[PDB]
């Protein structure tokens, strides 16, 4: 017989969501081990191989293992689910962990793309391409300094498809293989993805960049780029050599993993050294922007999101309120937030009836009802719902207030247009927009006129 997820494993909390869906720390039910779990949607992300294959890469990559590349200790299937259940890193992603340190030279990226090279060609020997390579599935394997980075989602790409869906498309478009876009591609993605990674560390800025996405992916394919940029007169020569090893455009003369750990640059500086200041500062702003950018894409799904469940929750309680008194108790509440949940497949938050539970009795718990009594399930319908957003309304503020740097209160037309370009929303869209919520034509919004753009972009 099958075993089941949540038979082995409760969750504890959500981590946040990476790709092909929400990462969960989890705990043994018996052991107390603490894992981080990944979960992903079969409604939501189409297979692109038999399950043959994927039971067989699955089994190869429990037996695979290298300091710098994310352990995987379990895999479950249900109706609904994957659940990819692996090691938990609590460091979080590197360029997270850059922007917080005074200075950062070539020795520090040096040792940093050793890490990556060497988890990459371990990879390789064994087979396994990562093709998705980018800063976010770079984690630090602790909060510790001296810590390493463990890379994930090795694999994964090969067996899923990518969401088409911009709230998940954030970042990738930077990193990518040329050879990639045009459908012919080999470990040698990986390279280039980490050529452009490299890049970025040393300068600050993407080698490839645009407007937007579609004229980022241009830019890539033509696979132009240039050291003209001031800070890059501070960087060694050996480390432009590798950089333009590794973004080669034809794979067969790329540079593999296994060579570029022998490059000069890797040998001299992983073995008097100036801190690339303009390079953390043009990071940190990067960085400020894509965090920004995925913080307004979530808060706008987040809303939609409401709309649909606060009147799916609504017609099941109605249905329910067999007498039609508008008064339920708390097992019928259950019964229909697990109705509710069913029919939905976005969380993975709610594993199994007892998460359920718990979180009613959070919703009661706040709504000053006893919980032992029949409730009237419009009031309980209301505060269940805002738990789910204010979570994304609060971090959209958090991601607002990292941004403004100077804390001026306010972004400008010009941050506008970076935000949204990455954002993917239409330029003539979000003025239009703005248009409607900047009427004194200051060229600059607050945290609230920004949210307010945000509610006008998904159709409120
Ligand atoms: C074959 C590799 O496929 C997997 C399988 C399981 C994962 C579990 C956690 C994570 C993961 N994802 N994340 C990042 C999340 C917060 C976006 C983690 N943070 C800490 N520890 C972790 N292990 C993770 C990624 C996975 C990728």
């Amino acid at each position: 017989s099958t075993a089941i997820f949540s038979d082995r494993y409760k969750g504890q909390r959500v981590l946040g969501k990476g790709s092909f869906g929400e990462v969960i720390l989890c705990k043994d039910k018996i052991t107390g081990q603490e894992c981080a779990v990944k979960v992903i949607s079969k409604r939501q992300v189409k297979q692109k191989t038999d399950k043959e294959s994927l039971l067989r890469e699955v089994q190869l990559l429990k037996q695979l293992d290298h300091p710098n590349i994310m352990k995987l200790y379990e895999f479950f299937e249900d109706k609904g689910y994957f659940y990819l259940v692996g090691e938990v890193y609590t460091g979080g992603e590197l360029f997270d962990e850059i922007i917080s340190r005074k200075r950062f030279s070539e020795v520090d990226a040096a040792r940093i793309i050793r890490q990556v090279l060497s988890g990459i060609t371990y990879m390789h020997k064994n087979k396994i391409v990562h093709r998705d390579l980018k800063p976010e599935n770079l984690l630090l394997e602790s909060k510790s300094k001296d810590a390493n980075i463990r890379i994930i989602d090795f694999g994964l790409s090969t067996h899923f498809e990518a969401s088409k869906k911009m709230k998940d498309k954030i970042g990738t478009a930077y990193y990518i293989a040329p050879e990639v876009l045009h459908g012919t591609y080999d470990e040698k993605c990986d390279v280039w993805s980490t050529g452009v990674i490299l890049y970025i560390l040393l300068s600050g800025c993407p080698p490839f960049n645009g407007a937007n996405e579609y004229d980022i992916l241009k830019k890539v394919e033509k696979g132009k780029y240039t050291f003209e940029l001031p800070q890059w007169k501070k960087v060694s020569e050996s480390a432009k050599d590798l950089i333009r090893k590794m973004l080669t455009y034809v794979p067969s003369m790329r540079i593999s993993a296994r060579d570029a750990l022998d490059h000069e640059w890797i040998q001299t500086y992983t073995k008097d050294v100036p801190s690339l200041d303009n390079a953390i500062l043009n990071i940190r702003q990067f960085q400020g922007t894509q965090k920004l950018a995925q913080a307004a894409l979530l808060y706008m799904g987040s809303k939609l999101t409401s709309q649909d469940e606060t009147k799916e929750l609504t017609a099941i309680f109605h249905k329910m309120d067999k007498n039609g008194d508008g008064q339920l108790d708390r097992a019928e509440l259950i019964e229909g937030y697990k109705e509710l949940m069913r029919m939905k497949g976005q969380d993975a938050s709610m594993l199994d009836a007892s998460a359920v539970e718990h979180e009613v009795d959070q919703v009661l718990d706040a709504v000053d009802f006893d919980k032992n009594g029949y409730i009237e399930y419009s009031e309980f319908v209301t505060v269940a719902m805002d738990r789910k957003t204010l979570l994304s309304r609060e971090r959209l503020e958090r991601a607002f207030r990292m941004f403004d740097s100077d804390n001026s209160g306010k972004i400008s037309s010009t941050e506008l247009a970076t935000i949204f370009g990455v954002s993917d929303v239409d330029s003539e869209t979000w003025k239009s927009v703005l248009s409607e919520v900047d009427k004194n034509n200051d060229g600059e919004v607050d945290f609230d006129e920004f949210q307010q753009m945000l509610l006008k972009l998904c159709g409120n």
